[PDB]
């Protein structure tokens, strides 16, 4: 058998690899490189520019989180967003809430999507909800050009912050995906220095999660209201979040007790 | 260059792998394969049977919650045991209370002191303190042999659990290195069923550390008492502990709330 190694500049030094049970698909689309396979251990697993997207094993950690977090702030969300996501992940966690009436998604590589409703049906069945609308689109150019604010943003990718908050309804929230504390604290610091300018309170948390490097990947969460994103406003207690296999009341909190080391980073910020 | 990669039957399908700046030694002790090497961006590695054993970038994470979880909840500590651990990471953390007036450390292999000695100074330094007593002996031995009774035990490795509980003292607190949530749950499970037919309050938590398989490691935590080990006692505020960069009063507590999933399997046990 054959074995995936995951290389890139972002972190030199190290690199995690896969053990490839068979070779499934394999493309380059016009924005980047799609390889889809049967690991032996951790399910299918999508990879993109040769660094692991997803696997079906533990991409519950980093969706479930990622959704779960905001919208058990959110009191009421109707209208929710996501940028990046081609997978659906995302879009599969949101659903769950009845309350909401739209769910917008900004992908701008439609192969992503195209791959993920083939390849991985339970991650991207979300798709086949009404309330679910596409736009093959680059999110900067969606964010200028949407009519519509929302009552939450999800940014599931990597003066786009000032987009993003102007897209917010007053009381609405922002989460996207910010580095492991591990290799970019820099970084780290410097997203929570963009969004403070604008948003009330910006909120730093963590996700355990295998398949990215150094095994977490942490959440940039920007609030405009003064109270912010680190307590629930509700438990999932209906029968569509019996199945949640990560997120729970309690661990919604913990997330956001991050290590001394990093704690000292962000202060002075 | 040249990359050192981590395999293993205990995480079949996955590596970890680290680029080498230059190897210091290497040599095939009486008990195992010892491998040091200057790794580009983790600093020095120590490496014991092909599997790493730490670096120096990230071992606080381990050392530091290993220690400061029990021992900011025993309330005057006096005598502590030290398995496993030869490298002297923990030992340095323990040496950092004024009131613990002995540390013993059991070690089987003394080339893993001796290396860690010479080839890690500011995680050995500890060896220096005056109250810490070195054992060249298998645990199993130096547990059914030792006359003393000790505060807290910390199993730094990997009817035992019999031979640690009475090592202990009636109220006296015991954390093990305990598996990846994401990789041995099954384990995880079977050391919870051991330790709960002894012990009246078993809890394990989590740390985050990017060398270990999966990016994060358990600590099986084993308490007499019916409080057990989720809250501290105290807070580290003296000079001692200014320069902990990962545990601190909040994340201790954080520590123990685990991915649903994880509940969910250790629930009916």
């Amino acid at each position: 058998k054959k074995w995936f190694s995951e290389f890139s500049i972002m972190w030199p030094g190290q690199a995690f690899s896969l053990k490839i049970k068979k070779i499934l698909y394999e493309t380059k689309s016009k924005y980047q490189n799609v390889l889809v396979f049967e690991s032996t251990t951790y399910g299918k697993v999508l990879v993109l520019d040769g660094v692991i997207q997803l696997t079906e094993k533990d991409e519950f950690a980093y969706h479930e989180m990622m959704t779960h977090v905001p919208m058990t702030v959110s009191k009421e969300p109707k209208n929710v967003l996501v940028v990046g996501g081609g997978d659906g992940g995302i879009i599969r966690e949101l659903c769950k809430y009845k309350s909401v009436e739209n769910i917008d998604i900004c992908e701008i590589d439609e192969t992503v999507i195209e791959v993920s409703k083939i390849y991985f049906k339970n991650i991207s069945c979300g798709y086949e909800d009404k309330r679910v609308n596409v736009f093959i689109e680059d999110a900067s150019k969606f964010l200028e050009n949407v009519t519509n604010t929302y009552d939450v943003i999800i940014v599931d990718s990597s003066n786009f912050y000032e987009k993003i908050y102007n897209a917010l309804k007053p009381n609405g929230y922002c989460v996207a995906q910010c580095e492991s504390l591990w290799i970019h604290v820099g970084t780290i610091k410097n997203m929570i220095g963009y969004a403070k300018k604008l948003f009330k309170k910006v909120e730093y948390a963590n996700i355990s999660i295998p398949t990215y490097p150094c095994g977490c990947i942490g959440i940039l969460c920007c609030s405009k209201t003064d109270t912010g994103l680190t307590k629930p406003n509700k438990k999932l207690e209906s029968k569509e979040f019996a199945d949640l296999k990560y997120y729970n009341y309690e661990n919604h909190s913990a997330a956001f007790k991050l290590p001394a080391f990093l704690l000292k980073e962000i202060e002075n910020i």
